[PDB]
């Protein structure tokens, strides 16, 4: 069906008529949509002329495993990756258990695209944006059931000081509806965007389930819009957590925090703080920062940090349909439902 959880509603390309195709290599996606343009006479078609599924089967360990034992040398190469531009008759790229990528998937203007059970990690092209995963200008996108991981490190002398890697999972532009769910994100600085400057703002964006380890920061950095983020276990975040920018709205539920600075913060603006409503999260007040080890700092610039743990704004009633477990039954059983490899699987209370 069209239902992932979220604000996203995309069948991707399993729809009626989609072509399945297995793609062995990066090259053979590229391929593959190229020819998913073309109509019975060779001819283009404006938006693609089939659904497709395309499953892929490569493996990039030895490109992985050799970045990540020369992390530092990364950033400086060639960004890789595969761009799906201006396809809307709806595309999934589904990984097989056993592939692995060293480049990432670069959606733009184009809608109804489902990425699942995609391996993603220690991209090159950090300084030329290298990033795993991009959503730009695209509406009904379901980011679903993928590990994206580098390091959650910055080597010295990189421009800008923050280009070792690129983010994880970013969302920009008129991307109105997105899903981004059940997703193993570890060793990344920076998270993703929801929007890539103070006048990108909007866009309704749903987080759930995914389980983020050892990140820094942008969980994400939210510019406007709506963002929903339920059943998330947020574990060792170095920087800060959810930055509700630009007067964004968000509603917190049903979370797992710890051993986390900054958890919950709207600050580098200095104004237009965003608001969150906080709900059944593992967390309900501030004696609980000391049991979860949540620490909080401040900005040189005015912020306002969720320090006493209370909902500071209103959130309009949520569209979809969602059936969220409870923080401890995420903290129990995620780890065994998000990432790739686990058959797409679901974390219900059932299974609590």
């Amino acid at each position: 069906a069209t239902d992932t959880g979220g604000y996203a509603a995309t069948a991707g390309g399993n729809v009626t008529g989609a072509v399945s195709k297995t793609a062995t290599s990066m090259q053979d996606i590229v391929n593959i949509i190229d020819a998913a343009r073309l109509d019975a006479n060779g001819k283009k078609v404006k938006g693609g002329a089939y659904p497709l599924v395309i499953t892929y089967t490569g493996n990039e360990d030895s490109l992985i495993n050799a970045a990540a034992a020369n992390i530092c040398g990364q950033w400086s190469k060639d960004p890789r990756g595969v761009e799906i531009k201006e396809f809307t008759k709806g595309i999934t790229i589904i990984g097989a258990n056993g592939s692995s990528a060293n480049f990432g998937i670069w959606i733009k203007k184009s809608s109804d695209v489902v990425v699942q059970n995609m391996r993603i990690g220690y991209l090159p092209g950090g300084a030329k944006d290298g990033d795993m995963i991009r959503v730009d200008d695209s509406p009904n996108v379901w980011v679903d059931h993928n590990e994206l991981f580098a390091a959650n490190h910055e080597c010295d002398g990189t421009p800008d000081n923050d280009t070792t890697f690129e983010s994880a999972v970013d969302i920009k532009g008129a991307s109105n509806t997105v899903t981004v769910s059940y997703n193993y994100i570890h060793g990344v600085k920076k998270v993703g965007l929801d929007g890539s400057s103070s006048s990108d703002t909007g866009r309704n964006i749903t987080y759930h389930h995914n389980y983020y380890n050892d990140v820094n920061a942008r969980l994400p950095l939210q510019r406007g819009g709506l963002v929903h983020a339920y059943n998330n276990l947020y574990t060792n975040i170095t920087g800060s957590g959810l930055n509700v920018r630009q007067n964004g709205q968000a509603l917190i539920e049903n979370n797992w925090f710890e051993k986390a600075i900054n958890p919950v913060t709207s600050r580098y603006d200095g104004k237009n703080f965003g608001t969150w409503v906080l709900k059944g999260n593992n967390i309900t007040k501030p004696a609980d920062f000391s049991t979860y080890s949540i620490t909080w700092t401040a900005d040189t610039k005015p912020y306002v940090n969720a320090d006493s743990w209370t909902s500071t704004g209103t959130f309009p009633t949520v569209a979809y349909n969602y059936s969220p477990v409870s923080a401890q039954c995420v903290k129990d059983k995620l780890p065994g439902y998000a990432g790739v490899g686990k058959n797409l699987a679901t974390l219900t209370s059932t299974a609590c």
